[PDB]
Parts: C-alpha cells; structure tokens; sequence
C-alpha cells in the first residue's frame, strides 16, 4: 500500500478510501501535497521559499516566521538546527515503542509502515519519521524518534508529534472540555487569523478541564454528511493541542506534549521517543468518523483476554464507615445474589484474606478499592525516608508520593504484590484525587530537573505493566473520583473507567472519540426507570442497600438486571452507536444500536424539560437496512426498513407524561421477520 | 487621586471618570477588586484557592493551573517563586523610564503616581510595580521591574508587562491584523474556551503581521453606545497578547515581549526593565477611546517640536525640476534625502562598535532624512551566556542611535518605511509612511493618530485620490491649474485637520460600500466632511447622511463643495440629501464629495 | 403644539421629545416627510423634498399605485377607484371622543392638542378626515379615520386601515408577542426581507388568541439600556391585521386596522363610519423606556376612573370544593380559615340571603357568570330558536348572537335584576369558545357582511350601559383561554386572569401591559415560598383549601398577607418596571419596580435550572438615583447608589441551593438613609 516513485521522488500511501501524498525538496526537506479521499495512482504529480509552502516537521530559526515545531539548544547556545533526507525504507507490520503504549497488528498483511531517516551534520544528531496505514480502516498513525550520534551534550525543548497543514481556512474547530461533575461538554468555534487552542498542566494526570482531542469540520457538516478529519493523542500527562492560520490562508494544526517545562537533555548513545497521534478521514460524517475509533479502539488496543467477553454486573454499597463485622457483610451478599443475581461485589475502604475465600464459594467474585498515596502522619515512610516525598526545599507544602525514583516504585510493587499473591481478588480499583504542587525531584541534579513529569508518567506506566503481566486475570479500575484520567493509553492498560439530564449530556458529549464499552455508569440512590434506561448504554452497576429498598423495587431491579443480561452482548461488544437527535440547540436526545448483520437494534428517546400543550412527534431512525420487514415492539407493528427510516416512528406525547416528570423515556427493540 | 486606606490594606486609584480598586490578601499578593466606571467612597469594601481568585500578577507552580506572567530559573535548578509586600509610596508626576519611551508628563499636578515593593526572601530579589493615572483623560499605565540583591545568577524566561482579570466571558475580541499591501484590516471574534491571541516573530520589524494592540468589547457596543477596553503595547520587537478564559468564566488577558526566543541573565547588582502598557476605557463606543488615544500620543508622547506646527507639503522624484514651485514647500532626492543606515547582509546592532562607526560616518555629512529597511532577520546569531539577548539588544541599539541623533541635531525631521508602525517609533520618528487606502485608513485610526500616516498621490481620475489623501500629511510623487488648485485648498485647513481637530467615524467599509468619516474643531465652529462610495449600483434609494460631534445649537452653512442654512439638531438626524445618479454618476465610481459647515 | 406654515403648506407637530412633520402635495395627498427626534422649528423645510416612490400617508390602490392598498372601496358601476384632494383643516385643544368605541381621554385640556384635516372626493360625493392627537409631557402620538357619505350613491367598503406610517430604510427588525394557550405572549423577533410579513387573528369571537395585536420595530443593536425602537398599538377586540411590506427599492411601511376577510361594511345616503385608533411611542433610550410610557399611559388616562389610585383587595377562591349544595360550610370557611388569614375578599364559583351573611363577618363576595352561550335545552332555545347564530342546512357545535339588540336587552335585563338585591361587589365574566358559521338570521342578504364587527360593537355598549349603572363592580374579563387580554377590556374591566412557564409569560406580557392588570395566583415538587416570590408581583390571590392544609403553612401564608398588604401600594399604584435579565436568552430572570421619588424599591431575581461548580454571579441593578446610602437583604449593609449600579450586589450560588431545588427566589428591600 506504500509506493516509492524514484523519478519524481515521491511517496504514496494507498488505502480503500484514503491517499497521503508526500514528496521530498530540493532542499532535502518533506513536503505534503494531498490528504484525503482515495486517488488513482499516476506516475507524475508535478504540475500540483518557505513560509508559503507545507512542511511536515517545521523548524524555526530561517525564513519561516510562523511557530515551531522543534528547538534544541547547543553548547554555545544557539536555536539553530536544520537538517535533510538521507534514507529511508519501508517495512510491514506495526513494530511498537517500547517504553510507551501504542496500538498493535495481529497479522502480517494487516499494516503497512514507513520509515523515512533525516540526518543533521552540525550537531550530528538524527531523527526518524514513521507513518503507518491500516488496511480496512481510514485510520493513519505517526510519530518520532531522537537519537544522537556525535558528542555533543544537546538540550531538548520543544517536541511536537505532529504536524498538518491545509491550503483552505474555512473550517470550524471542536473540541471536548468542562469542569468536574458536567466535564466533556462539546464546544465548536470558527477559525480566525491568529491562534486557537486547548492544553493542561494538571501534572500528576491528564486534562481535567481539556481532552486530548481536536477535530476539523466544514461549517455545513452534520451528523449524516460533510467532510470531517479527526486527530486524537496517546497521553496520559500535559500535551498542548493548537492550530494556527496565517494571514496568507493557510492552517497548520499540531499536536504533541506540553512545552511549558520540558528541558530533556540528551547525551552520546541516548534516545527520546514521543507519543503518537491517531488520524481519521470521513466524508460521510461524526457518525463514521466515531465508528472508525470504536471499532479500532475496542479490537487494536485493549488488552487481549477481555476484547470478547461482557463485563460482570458490580454492587459497590455506601455506608457510614462502620467496623469490620463479618456477619452482616456476609449475610448481605447472600441476600444480593440469592435474589438480585448479581456477579460481582466490591468492598470499599478498610472497614481479609479469609473472607476473600468465603465470598468466592458462595457463588460470586470479589474486589477492593485502594489508592496510592502517602501521610505524614502514619505512613512510617516520612520518618523512614523523608526525601521519597516530593517538594522542593525551603517551600512551604501543602502528600504525593515520587514516582521518578525507580526504588519507590520497587517497594510497593513488591507490597502491593504480597496481598495480591494469596487471596482471590479478581477485581481492584485505582484511585487518585490529587493535583501535582511544587514539580521537584530531591534524588536528581540540577542539570536533570524538567524531566519530572515525563519521568512520572513513565514510572507509572512500567508499574501498571509489572502488575498486569504479573496477574494476567484480573479487572482494572482507572480512576474512582478524580474523573481526570479518561486517555486512551488508560484504556489500553485499565480495560474501562469512571465517568440524569448531566449523564446524558456527558454521555453524548464523551461517544465522539471513546468506545461505549469503556464508559462506567451506575444506578444511585425521578424513578428508577428512567436510571435504568440511561445507565443501560455502557457499563451496567449498582451502589444501593438492600435493606432501605421494598419488594417492588426487588422485582424491578430483578427485571432490569435481566433484561441487561439479555442484550449486553449486543450493546457492548458487537454493535454500531449511532446518534440521532442532539442534547445541544435542544431538549431531546436519541441513540441506537445497531448489529453489524443489521438484524437487531435497541433505540432510546429522553427528554429533559417537559413541554405542555406542544406538538407531535416523528423519530427517524437511522443505519438500518433498506427492503428487510422488521417487526417493532414497545404494542407491536411490522414495518419496512426504508419507511421507518424516512418517515419515523410516531411518539404520542401524552404516554411519556404519564412515565413521569421532566425525565420521560423510552426503549424500543426490533427483529428480522 | 490615590490612597492607602491603612485601616484595611486597600489602595484605590481614580481621575473622577474611572475607579480601579486593589487589596493586600492574607499571604501578601495583591488582588483586583473592580475596574470601571468611577464609584464613591466607602471605608470598607470587604464584602466584595488561588485557582479561583483574581490576582494581578500570577506566579505559577503554587496551586495556580494557568498560563503565568512570570518564570524564572535559579541554580538549584527549580523554576518554583513567591513575593509579599513589604512597603508603599506615593509619587506626584512620573519620573519615567531611563532607557526605554514613555510617555511624559510636563508639569507636577497632571499624572500622580504609586509603586508598591515586593520582596523574594529565597533568591533575594526585588520586584516593583508603578501604577500612573493621569488628570483629565481616562488612562492608566503600568510596568514592573527586576532588582537582584544576593549572590547567587537567576536567568528570565519569561517577562510580562500586564494581566488584568475580568469575571465573565461575555466580551468581542477586537484584532488588527493584516499583510503585505493590505495591513491593518479590522477583525472581530468570540470568546470561548481554551486561548486564543495573536503575536510576532519576524525579527527587527515592528509587528509586520499584527499591530500591538488589542481590545474587548460587548457584543452590544457600536461606534456610538456601548463599552469597551483597550490595550496598547509601546515597543517595537517581537510581542505576544494573549486572551485565556477557564471554565469558571474567568478572562484574564495579558501582554508583554514574547518568551519565545527570551533568555535574560541576571547577576548581582543588576536589573531589568519591562515595556510600558496603556489602558484605556469608555462608556460611549469606539470613537470616545479612539479621541483618548489621539489626543495622548500627539500631547504628551511625540516631540516638543513637532507638536504645534503642521507638517511641510512634499514632492519626489535638478534644479530646472525644483524651478517648477507651485506651492510646494519641500524637495527630496527645502531639500531631503534617503538613507539605509542597516544593510550592507545585515549589521549587528547589539554591540557598540557599529553604533559608534555609523554615528561618525553619518554626522560627517549631516531638513528631512528618512530611513528604509527591506529585510526582516535571518540566522539570530551573535559572535555564550549573552545569546539570548541579541534581539532586545539590537531594538536598544536603535533606540540610542535615534536618541543621539535627535539630540545633535534638534531640527531635523524623521520618517519611517519598511510595518514598524508602532508607538515606539513616534517618539522619535514623528511620522510615518504608509480606492484600495480606504480600507487601510480606517483601520489604522482605531488608535494611531491621523497625522501620524503619510499619504501621497500617485500618477480613473486624479481627484479621488486627492480627496482620499487629503486627511493626513497631504504629498506628492490643462491639469497643472487643478494641482495649484489642490494646494491652495490644502493649505487652508491642515491648521484644523493636522493639530486641533477631532476624528470621528461615521459608516464602515466593512459591511457595506459606503465610507465617511469627518474632522471637527475644538469647539464647534468649523468642520469637515466626505463620503466616498465604491463601486456605482442602479435603482438605489435615496440617500441623507448626518452629522455627530457636534452642537445642537446654533445656525451653520452646509457648503456643498449650492448652499444652503441648518441647525445642528437636524444634521444629527435627518441627515444631508444626497441624490444619486445626479452628482455621483457625474464622476463615475469611486465618487467622493466634500462639505464645509462654517458656525454663523 | 401644532403650526402649519400655509406659505410652503406643511404641518408640525412636537412636544418636546417628538416631531412630527407632513406637507401637501401638488395633487392634494399628503406627504410625510419626518417622524423621531424633536426638531426646532424652522421657517421651511424645501430641501427635504412617480407616486409608487414618494411616502403617502393614506395610500389608494390604481392611480400608479403598486404595493399593498390601505383603502378599498367598491361603487355601483363596478370601479374600484378613487382619489382625495385636501380641502380645509382645523386645530383646537383636548381630545373630543370617538363615541361607538373606546379611546384615550384627557381630562384638563392642557394636555393635548388636535388636528382635523378634510379630503373630499368629487366623482362619488364622499368625506374622509384624518385626526392626529398629541399628549404633552407624553412621547406619544395617536390617529385614526372617519368616513362619511353625502351623495345619493350607495358605496361598499372592503378595506379600512385605522393607521399607515413608512420610512426609508430596512435596517430594522420586527418584535412579535404570539403563543398558544398555556405559553401565550412569548416574544418572537424577526429580520426584514423583501416581501411581507405580518400576524393577524381570525378567530371569530375574542380575538388575540394566538398574536396578541401589539407590535414594535427596533434597530438590530438595541438592548434594554440603549437603542432606538418604535411601538404600534391597537385599541380593539375582534380581528386585526398588523403589516409590515418592504420594496425592491428598500423602503418600509407598516399599517394596522381591521382584518378585511369578512368585512363587507356600506355606506348609505347620510350614514358614517368610524374606525379604531393607534397609539405611537418613540423612545430613544430604550425598551424600558418605552415600556413605561406605555405603563403610565394606560395606567392613568385609558383605565376607568374609580379604580386608577385604589389598590385592588386580596382575594380567596374556592374551586377544590367540588358540586355539593349545602350551607353553613362556607360560612365556617369565610368564618375561620378565610378572615382568620387576612383575605378580604371572598369569591364564590357557579341566592341573595348568603351574600348578607357574608358581609357581616367583614368581607365583601363575588361571582361567577357566562353570559353569551346557550344550550338547546335552555327555555331560550325552546322560545327563542332563531336567536341563535348560524346558517340554515349547515351543522354547527352554542353562541348567543349579540348583532340584534333584542338579546341585549334581554341579557340586561335578567342580569340587573340579579344583582339589585344582592350586595355582588365583584363579578368574573366568562368566554371560553370561539364562533363558528359567523351568519346572523335577523339581516338580509346585503348586511350579511357585518356581523363579526357588529357584536363587538353589542358587548361593548353592554358593559357600557351595566358599568355606568353599577358605578362601584370590579370585572375580571376572563376565566379560561386568556384571549381577551387587550386595551379595551383594559378601558372597560380594569384587570383580568392571565413558577417555570409563569416567570416567561410574564415577563413577555410586561412590554405594554401595567403590573396592575396581572391577574397572578397561587395554587397548590416546588415549595410555597418560590411560587408566593413569583406572585407578588401583580395582583395577588389564592386558590388553595385551606381545610386541607398543615399549621406550619398557615403560619407562613399570614406572612406573605402581611407582606404584600404592606408593599401593594408601591408595588400597583405609583412604581417604574424595570427589565433586567431575560429567561429567553440565559437561564435567570430578574426585575425590580423604583418609587417615582427614588426612595424605595423591590428587587427579586429567579433561576430555573440548579447548576453545580458554577461560577460567581454579580447580580447588578439599575434605574436608580447616585444619591445617598441605602440596603437591605434577606443581613444588611450601607452602598451608594452608583456603586450599586455597577458593581451589582454579590450573590453566593450555596444559598439558593439550600432554598429549594431547581426553582429558586430571592428578595431585596431597598431604602432611602
């Protein structure tokens, strides 16, 4: 799928319905040409100074006047480096960076990847460029690779994954941000001559007020057609998202780490690797563009061992912090999976290995809650080593434990490893509600401070990687109340994650780019009803107490837990999200799914405020297959797929007033014949 | 006036147009109160993390997650600081910037000044912020400054010059950005989440891509009602103005040099100092900052000289041509000349040497030079400690070398091309150089003054171009009776459109095919007026353009360069009759028109 | 106020804040020339100077005409053409009345003039004079027209437009009040384009049912604070017809009057015609402004003498008491739960002797009465069939025809004699259906076109014969639909019936309507005190059970007594609405009413959806003098006026969290040292 023309020097990344153009200058530099639908392949594309041209990797520090893309620092202080093409080759099958995660080929035939070497003579330094294109997918992939060869001691202070560039600036931004308790709220604005931009400097996680996502869309484009690219980042720490225009007309949108303080140093022998970006192309619309990241998501990148099956149905309980009495926890399940059926049970706090024992031959699993942390009070690790806590010296603290150091990290690896060794915990979850203060390492030199955060994330990346390739059994947890960590490098290590009007704006906010298997809900303490039909969509929980509830909310939560267990396969693991009607300049919302055979669906309808005296009602479905008599219920009728797909299912608004209040739903649910 | 208020640690500045209120908080940082309208005074204002609060100048790494105004490095290798107050005073006047321009203040009871000290225990180094308020006219300046007292060397990241907060997003911002042959085209957009701003990273040309100057406007606010903010950059290197707003509705704006190639060191004994910003607001729309703005510069900014005289005609490209005198005042090839005092492919101004050799070769042969650069910057490099500095060096470089010249010879006058038209250049160059100039016109006076660009008349007919060339300095590059003609109107009113006038916009290029725009005198006894359409239509309606800036009172004599007797209040409203077809037509496209409205 | 300079043949009206200008052209039409800004008066005006172009005040169809008529009358040859010539003027003080319909008074004679111009018409003998009133200390103007026959020739009418005012320019924008039932009076606000728009009502009974005949026309950058913007009013019942037409050549012209459906009037030897009136307002500060010039207006010299300075009574209903005929219950209600709280009036829903009874423990009494509707049953129907309105050989489903005067009477007479020996002190008329198959059985074939504007002209001179026998009633003109809600009912029924969609509804009916007028109550998910918050303001009722209601909520609703007992007088009778956030933009809605002398003042603000990690809200007022120091809140502080203006009063969104959720009010009390 990758073609070298060596007449014109020029590259060719084909695909079903995506082609990437790339050529190589005079000068020695890569320039693109074309990004976008499929084209036929032709032998010479001639007919089609910088800062009037598209570059692949800027540098500043020549006749281009616009922002960076790179910046090193030499011995005799200088900002000045450039550097040209002297070899490349091309190879089959993603190969995979090691001290990060990344996506992955099962196959052979599966991918295709390129990798193109550049060398400066100055500095002697080199710097390899990779590209990768998925056959059966419009997805393309690429990053960068530092290496130095000569002696010189080089500083590192701007590194950026990607870069693209387009000759039109007629577009229009979108992007995913908000605070706590109503975060991934979807924004969208019009591009101007300037700067736009989102970024995060949380430190210890990722952006909790921005999402390492971008798009670019056609002001005309809606859900159904219209041009629409899609850039999304690997990430778990600061990054910075921008996308300038000049006053010439032309964007260029870039994606990468935070520069705000990073001063990596290299020496002789050294190397520095940079996450990698994930590119879409649809010309059909959000619905395709969302459907080419959960497909390649929930198959290319979770962890083997968990791609097929259903996720179990969990019952975490609230309470007071009462002691530790085995009876009444007990007693307690029994009652929960006797009646309710239920599959799992966690434990929260300290309030064990006995009990683990009994709770797995009553007929369930198990699971605990534990973060990651230290006090000053009763760790024993302040006074058996204070400097292991972060701070810098003579500056007031307001803990966080350092992760930089390989030896913490050791210690309770092999502590949290000696409870994990003996009992049967098959479930655990993660926790971290802290923001890093005060970014300074008392086991470093100076000459080595700026590399914390990077060296944090990587710390707790190789912990994560021990762990899970140590109890390759278990389930994992992201965060439980920092909401902060919703990466998709989390996904790749820690299968699913924590998250009714606000869940259904947070949910249709967060389906762009993440696959609905990965979004955790529960039902809490309005009726049940209208919980149980938005807490459907996605992970399946409860946090209630058995005994504060009447028999009819028995019967009820036995019904729903059964009607989940019925179609969970379909929702979660083979399936289609389609959005219909936005929560956005509106007040309904509406999704479906849909089997990848179209022969089953399940649609739902919300509605946030209620509206007295309004008007009647037409639901058009979408997705479904044209000439096939499916049969609708919830009151059945029969109908064609074309018909019901154009003119719409009719909704009587009096029936959902008689639901409830403000908070009216509906489900439906389709067949073949 | 300014005071103190030690009872509740409180200082409140105001000139009885405006009122801006400040607080001393618990950990010694300062905070914003309010930033307006002028208010009375009460005694205790108190009912009115750091994440969350309103601070005036943000250090990050301490709980703040924002962008921050400040970044330095010490030796241990941290970036982490913090400051608290340790003292007060209160100056009469301004006692200026040694090294950089500033505007100045003559006599001692028209500006009053604050400084307000604070102190670092750690690297031991002192910070201090100076405040000025001027009487009689809405403004306010700020800047700050870098002492180092210790031992240890601290090297500057990043420098700002201001960061003023607001607490909703519900604003406009206003750019002025352009290129080449089309500068300065006015651009508005809407506030969201995340950061947007504009900046510069050209070399030794003064914003080639986007004028340093930003504002912030209701969405509501035309060119006659409605509020606005405005803030203006007096420097000439690379900048940056950056506008962020969180998710709690928080704007916070702030501008200063940019950081992007910016590395000072600072050792013991030493210190650094920032480039001055002006505030300006208004309640009435975009003409009332806009007279705030002219008025400053041209009083209390360009020379002592050039200030009460109005600016020589001018004719270019011996003596059988000079013979030709039909009312010109000025020849250049009294006589003038053209310098490029910089290329040679370019000369490194940050050393001395240069400085020296250039000022000998020029004083050597030294009443009108100008001065011409082709070439923004390549390959910053200087012949290791000190490579960080080359560009703020280089701008210091031509600042001395202008300080010296216009010190030798106090006379001659100086222009500018290249744009580099910021409102560095006016303190010692006071003029500049600059159909399709209606367009740049308009935009250009949201700030600069209109004496300020230098419009010429090139080799469609001649008189539109005169027309359009008329406001401003009026130059030259069967018909010759037309061109005495030209002259003679010039010379009659440049003693009301150069020195004591005021400007006033009246339609808009942009959204529309219309532009008007008038001058009127200090009191209201002679003005002004024209209108120029674009291209001609069919069918159109009838016109009546009115008047502003002017009294509903007595009587004036609307000479429609017929004339005929009105009183102010109906030029407000019904306007001046205009029949199309009859007079535009007359001339083709690109019509124009003049008026007079002489008092009795 | 009015001079007409007979050497140049222009008239000019001002009054110190508008100007009014027109000319007589060669031809004997009138022309206008200005309308807006006061103008001082100069000696002539020639410079301001093909009939389809020039700005006509009354224009005729044919003659070159080619836009949309506003008259249009039909002979015995079969033309349809006409012409006026200006024959003679007239000009005196004080309004003179417009005796078949209802109109403005004044009552000093140095408060207004009038001007009177005739037009004559030779070829069919015919008389048209135009009349234009102005009020000093008033930005208001009003017009109407009158026909008159003096030839033996019989003419039908087909069109009459009370009004008809053009101007040069389409840089405007329309602003509407239309809704349907239970979300009536919204706002709804249009841009011009060439063409036509318009509202009208076609119902055949009631009217301003769903377009409420009110409506404005403002600059596209005007709020409530700045901007100009102009008002058109309607003094009538039945069917109106509001315009706006633009040209190709970008010239406007609005007209009212009647809707010329089923209007088929004519005009014998002898006979006259009268139409209703307008009512103009220009203000260049702003919707608020205009606002009030219209409040004051109506409030003092449209609204009947006898109740314009008196605040209206408290009042209780009884509803929830179902269908049972027995006594001495209500007695024990009026007796203990209704004087017991503070309510002095009583009313009661669907003899005399219980009225007596009444009185004595203190109250006064009310009641229910439906005049114009029949049953087949009723002994009407079985004596009288024909009374009825209807077409013979056509189903209909009754209305009770008011075109004869035999009905009247009737009604009179039966009514009267009801109330003579009750002590009725106040009476709630109903109207809850609309007119279908609009024929009356009493007129031939040739007055078959008038009934629709004849029984409006019926029930008017009812209420005016019962008003002006019963000079001490209070009337509530309606009960359910609140479709009558216009100036005439204003003139003859001083007020009438009207939390979330209430805090809308009235806040969009506020544009031209007194505060006094609202008919507000308080009816038993949301507490009492949010909805008492709302009801304030306005006329203030109950309709409750209080036999059904716990003692911790009658030990509140004696305060609210005591709380709007005390404020009503400012409140109602002398007090400035001001407008300061809208619910059709944000979330928050929020007003306050300032005493003529600025010493006192109310202010509340309300919220509809609870919001959570919000931010800082500064909740800033206005129409307020920079005087002296005042405030109270609910504890208290001390603020300038200025101050108060524009840094606004700090508001902690924790409180209205604990008041309530998802509706939630707050008040302020203001004062003068």
């Amino acid at each position: 799928a990758v073609i070298f023309h060596e007449k014109t020097k020029e590259f060719h990344i084909f695909n079903r319905e995506v082609s990437y153009l790339m050529r190589i200058m005079e000068n020695g530099q890569l320039e693109n040409l074309y990004y976008g639908k499929v084209i036929r392949d032709k032998e010479d594309f001639g007919y089609l100074s910088m800062q009037y041209t598209r570059q692949e990797y800027p540098v500043y520090g020549t006749g281009d006047y616009r922002s960076p893309a790179l910046t090193v620092l030499q011995e005799n202080g200088s900002r000045l480096v450039d550097f040209s093409y002297v070899s490349h080759e091309i190879y089959k099958g993603k190969k995979g960076i090691p001290p990060l995660p990344s996506t992955y080929a099962e196959s052979e035939d599966e991918a295709e990847t390129l990798e193109v070497t550049l060398h400066d003579q100055v500095t002697d330094t080199d710097l390899v460029l990779t590209y990768t294109i998925y056959e059966d997918y419009p997805v393309i992939t690429r990053n960068a690779r530092f290496e130095q060869k000569g002696e010189q001691k080089i500083v590192l202070e701007r590194a950026m994954s990607a870069s693209v560039e387009f000759l039109d600036m007629d577009y229009e931004l979108v992007q995913l941000s908000g605070a706590w308790s109503r975060e991934r709220y979807v924004k969208n604005r019009k591009l101007e001559m300037g700067i736009q931009s989102v970024h995060s400097l949380n430190g210890t996680c990722g952006g909790a007020e921005h999402n390492p996502f971008i798009a670019l869309k056609r002001p005309q484009t809606t859900e159904n057609q219209g041009e629409v690219y899609g850039f999304s980042l690997v990430y778990s720490g600061n990054f910075l998202a921008q996308a300038e225009v000049s006053t010439f007309d032309m964007t260029r949108v870039m994606l990468g780490i935070n520069p705000e303080d990073f001063s990596w140093e290299l020496n002789q022998g050294e190397s520095f690797q940079t996450p990698e970006v994930v590119m879409v192309y649809s010309d059909r619309g959000l619905n395709k563009m969302s459907q080419a990241y959960h497909r390649l998501y929930r198959t290319r990148l979770m962890r083997v061992t968990w791609r097929d099956k259903a996720r179990p149905i969990l019952l975490n309980n609230w309470e007071a912090t009462y002691f530790d009495f085995n009876e009444e926890k007990i007693l307690k399940i029994a009652e929960k999976a006797k009646e309710a059926g239920v599959e799992l049970f966690v434990l929260d706090d300290g309030w064990i290995a006995g009990l683990s024992r009994k709770v797995e031959a009553l007929g369930l699993k198990f699971g605990l809650w534990v973060e990651l942390e230290m006090v000053n009070k009763d760790s024993d690790l302040y006074r058996a080593h204070p400097d292991w806590l972060i701070g810098a010296p003579d500056r007031f603290e307001s803990h966080v434990l350092d992760f930089s150091r390989k030896e913490v990290v050791d210690y309770i690896y092999k502590m949290i490893a000696k409870v994990l060794r003996e009992s049967s915990i098959s479930y655990i979850k993660w926790d971290m509600n802290r923001y890093m203060t005060e970014p300074y390492s008392r086991g470093a030199d100076a000459s080595q401070q700026g590399k914390v955060m990077h060296k944090y994330i990587l710390g707790v990346y190789d912990l994560y990687t021990r762990l899970t390739t140590e109890f390759p059994e278990i389930l994992f947890e992201s965060c439980a109340s920092g909401g902060a960590r919703f990466d998709p490098a989390m996904l790749y290590f820690a299968p699913q994650t924590w998250t009714a009007s606000e869940r259904t704006k947070i949910q249709y906010g967060t389906s762009y780019v993440y696959p609905v298997v990965s979004m955790g809900s529960h039902v809490s303490a309005t009726p049940i009803e209208t919980r149980a039909n938005v807490a459907y969509f996605g992970t399946f929980g409860y946090e209630l107490d058995l005994n504060l509830l009447s028999e009819a909310e028995l019967e009820s939560v036995k019904k729903q837990i059964a009607f989940m267990k019925e179609y969970r396969e379909l929702i979660q693991v083979d399936g289609d999200f389609y959005r219909l009607l936005s929560p956005f300049e509106g007040n309904e919302t509406a999704w479906m799914v849909v089997a990848q055979d179209k022969s089953r669906a399940v649609a739902a309808f919300y509605q946030r405020m209620n509206k007295v005296n309004a008007s009647w009602i037409r639901f058009k479905l979408q997705g479904l297959d044209a000439g096939t008599l499916y049969e609708v219920s919830c009151k059945t009728y029969r109908a064609y797929g074309d018909e019901l797909m154009q003119v719409g299912i009719p909704i009587d608004r009096e029936d959902l007033n008689k639901k409830g209040g403000d908070f009216a739903s509906l489900l439906y649910t389709l067949k073949k014949v």
